[PDB]
């Protein structure tokens, strides 16, 4: 089966965090929800609460993955930014051309860890100019954006397209629209 | 501030409680998670472990609430259709003329506990069988349905759309688009 390892700091998007989870684990994949700070609970942007799976350092241990997710959030992200274990992950990944997805202000995790440079990317629109600071990306208004292996999206409104493209990319578009169907979307 | 109560029980879909959660906290809505079984950690459908807020026998005592939602999931709406504590709460709100809001198999849970009967409602497509048993509802596929106090809609993709109409029937229309917009939703 496909792994997943998503990082989960204080401060994210829950619904950016657990649509993509509940998504991915719908697809068969198996998903490591990792705690930033250790295995204790966390606080997320909109004050639900989550137990992660394991620490970070744990689930590196227990890799590679065949995708990292950055879950969004503001202070998510800048969180997601300061980590060095995070810039260590997120290098290993792209070293060995692993598939990396982040959404919202996720992606600015990517420009702090200096991921990806000269990939079309997007982000929430309140995230742009950050993103775009220095030019090293080239930036789209897709609601999705997939440039080789690194996977971008916009907004919690954008969090099935974006787990249905992660899923899509592992496990291919069959079972991705099987994964779909009982999702009842628009 | 309007107050909602979300009803926590093991096999919960975890998007719709997430979802309504943070809608209903950007909103300005003051959200009670409640744990069915008490305090202690929620394992939701797909593994995500959800912290409650409250035990819903604590945050009964803290009513009354302007919403009581009821998430989805097989598992999830079984549990609160077996839940005495839920029949209480959901005859409770009912009587007091307030809304009662319920996604997916969720609903099925007002079946259980006699409420609403002669409403229109929506469910998944699956567990439309269930809900019509005894022919005490009548069925519709809209994705949101709103018959007066009785509020229901079909499923993880129908999230969003069931908590802005939560949002819009408490806080109006104007608040309900305000909150609408930087979701990024199609």
């Amino acid at each position: 089966s496909k792994r997943a390892l998503v990082i989960l700091a204080k401060g994210a998007e829950e619904m950016e965090t657990v649509i993509p989870v509940n998504v991915m684990r719908r697809a068969g994949i198996k998903v490591t929800v990792a705690g930033l700070a250790g295995k204790d609970p966390v606080q997320c942007s909109r004050d639900v609460v989550i137990c992660p799976d394991a620490s970070l350092e744990d689930a590196k241990k227990e890799g590679p993955y065949d995708v990292v997710v950055l879950p969004g959030g503001n202070l998510g992200a800048q969180n997601l930014s300061e980590s060095a274990a995070v810039k260590e992950i997120l290098k290993e990944q792209e070293n060995r051309k692993g598939l990396i997805a982040a959404i919202c202000a996720g992606p600015t995790a990517l420009l702090a860890h200096e991921i990806g440079f000269g990939s079309k990317v997007t982000t929430h629109p309140l995230a742009k100019d950050k993103m775009m600071n220095g030019g090293h990306y080239t930036y789209s208004e897709n609601r999705v954006e997939k440039d080789g292996l690194i996977l971008t999206s916009r907004g919690p409104g954008t969090s099935f397209e974006f787990a249905l493209a992660i899923v899509e990319a592992l496990n291919g578009k069959e079972v991705a629209a099987q994964v779909k169907a009982p999702l009842v979307l628009k």
